[PDB]
C-alpha cells in the first residue's frame, strides 16, 4: 500500500 485509501489516484491493474 502506502497510498492512502481509495482515493481515485493510482487505479487499474
Amino acid at each position: 500500500x502506502x497510498g492512502x485509501x481509495s482515493a481515485x489516484f493510482e487505479v487499474x491493474a
